[PDB]
């Protein structure tokens, strides 16, 4: 029952920076394996 | 004693809206006793 009037003006969102050049960089290419687990393998290669 | 008045300036001081001109934009005339501004965290861990 308030008698007063009112008028917005404006909404502004305030959002954090977050720009993400690591993944679009460095890791470029996506492998989804179905399996349990993951395999990596290095091989030396130092000839005497 | 007769005279002339050849020149007469007048004196003013540097004064120019600059703060206003350069941020404040868009003027809104409103018909209405109080003002609403709100704003949205946006802030997501």
């Amino acid at each position: 029952s308030m008698y007063t009037t009112a008028q917005l003006l404006a909404a502004n969102e305030q959002k954090f920076k977050f720009d993400p050049l690591f993944l679009r960089l460095f890791f470029r290419e996506s492998y989804p394996f179905t399996t349990e687990k993951v395999y990596l393998s290095q091989i030396p290669g130092l000839v005497n």
